[PDB]
């Protein structure tokens, strides 16, 4: 899979899916990642969220795809797609 | 196109972009919103978005997809995928 993970998380945990996050996928808005996973990583990412998460205030969207999505950016971009 | 629309914008726009994704895609998160547009729409969506944006403070990332992608979901729900 190809994931890009989009979370709402309350401040007392959303350091902790950052910086979780960040060793698995990358990072290129605020509260949105993206990358390659394989179904190891896509279970230990997701175990490893729910773990982090308070499921009772707090959401995230994997969407789950075949492969890294064409996009388009407007604004301040984060991180140039060269990065991913 | 089937588009995934995350945004972070500042509070003094934040109210506008939302009032606007919400008649053309369907709100599934704070800061997501996803569904099927054409292109009319989407460079109606595109630009509609820019004019409310502040380019130089603000980020959107449209993904570009086939169609609408399976997902996953932690936590509160907030659009039952039915609704969507
Ligand atoms: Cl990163
Ligand atoms: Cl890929
Ligand atoms: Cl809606
Ligand atoms: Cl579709």
């Amino acid at each position: 899979m190809y994931i890009v993970v989009v979370y709402d998380v309350g401040v007392e945990r959303v350091n902790k899916v950052k910086k979780f996050l960040r060793m698995h996928l990358n990072w290129v808005q605020n509260s949105v990642f993206e990358g390659e996973v394989t179904l190891a990583e896509f279970e230990r990412i997701k175990e490893g969220l729910k773990k982090i998460i308070d499921e009772n205030s707090d959401s995230v969207i994997i969407y789950k795809l075949r492969s890294m999505p064409p996009r388009e950016t407007l604004g301040i971009e984060k991180n140039p797609i060269e990065e991913i």
